[PDB]
């Protein structure tokens, strides 16, 4: 990069490949993500440049767009780590409540800010997550389906994660609501807190059945039009819904009551992030910092 000087690679989202870079001539270091490569379409690069006025502190500002060769360059400010390698270094001691509780309720302030602004996130997972050291934490990456789609993989064969994808999508639905990122969130929210995936699903069908396992087969009770999905199938089998104390242990009852309307089935019955921000759970919440090793 003429411009650059890729510190080093990052990660390989499922558009391309995030570097880390300094700019040669200001000497700030940021996230330099490359994106594929017959033209780039040109109503995904407006879809884009309007995310650069998308500014929020619980959103990564995108600083710079950049297409030329085929290639578009997306310059994000850059943070230290993600929230899956921050999960997998507190898996012996478990992130304390109050900084899950800080996250959680920052991570709902950036989503009620992009869906008041309808843009959708699609896509939220860990490894999407960013925080830093001042107890920070900002939503990235913002998929761009609706610019762009859903990848086979991610630009070279890559096992794309289904584990936080909402069951609207996984039966079909072609429209997606607010409502998706909220049961994303709600997925990441419960795997802080048991360290462990809720929905670790390896195929659509097996995600799809081990949120059937967990919350029970949806039917025309609790999701009113849900038998006439695109590909919801009468032989689904019929899963009885799991009592919510044995999903998140130890969480309280606060938590819990949360988390079932972050994972209602109904997308119109699910919380939003305006309103889950008012929920008890967070009467007592605070900032606290974590301990970062870099
Ligand atoms: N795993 C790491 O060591 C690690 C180190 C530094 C990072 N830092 C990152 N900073 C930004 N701004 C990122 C992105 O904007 C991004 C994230 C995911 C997909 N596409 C773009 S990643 C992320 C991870």
């Amino acid at each position: 990069m003429e411009n650059f000087q890729k510190v080093e690679k990052i990660g390989e989202g499922t558009y391309g490949v995030v570097y880390k870079a300094r700019n040669k001539l200001t000497g700030e270091v940021v996230a330099l993500k490359k994106i594929r490569t017959e033209g780039v379409p040109s109503t995904a690069i407006r879809e884009i440049s309007l995310l650069k006025e998308l500014n929020h502190p619980n959103i990564v500002k995108l600083l710079d767009v950049i297409h030329t060769e085929n290639k578009l360059y997306l310059v994000f400010e850059f943070l230290h780590q993600d929230l899956k390698k921050f999960m997998d270094a507190s898996a012996l001691t478990g992130i304390p409540l109050p900084l899950i509780k800080s996250y959680l309720f920052q991570l709902l302030q950036g989503l009620a800010f992009c869906h008041s602004h309808r843009v959708l996130h699609r896509d939220l997972k860990p490894q999407n997550l960013l925080i830093n050291t001042e107890g920070a934490i900002k939503l990235a990456d913002f998929g761009l389906a609706r610019a762009f789609g859903v990848p086979v993989r991610t630009y070279t064969h890559e096992v794309v994660t289904l584990w936080y994808r909402a069951p609207e999508i996984l039966l079909g639905c072609k429209y997606y609501s607010t409502a998706v990122d909220i049961w994303s969130l709600g997925c990441i929210f419960a795997e802080m807190v048991t360290r462990r995936a809720l929905f670790p699903g390896d195929s659509e069908i097996d995600q799809l059945f081990r949120i059937f396992r967990t919350l029970g087969t949806p039917d025309e009770v609790v999701w009113p039009g849900v038998t006439s999905m695109p590909d919801y199938k009468p032989s689904f089998p019929k899963w009885a819904r799991q009592d919510f104390s044995k999903v998140v242990p130890p969480l309280d009852e606060d938590g819990r009551s949360l988390l079932s309307q972050m994972l209602h089935y109904d997308p119109n019955k699910r919380i939003s992030a305006k309103a889950a921000l008012a929920h008890p759970f967070f009467q007592d919440v605070t900032k606290p910092v974590p301990h970062l090793r870099l």
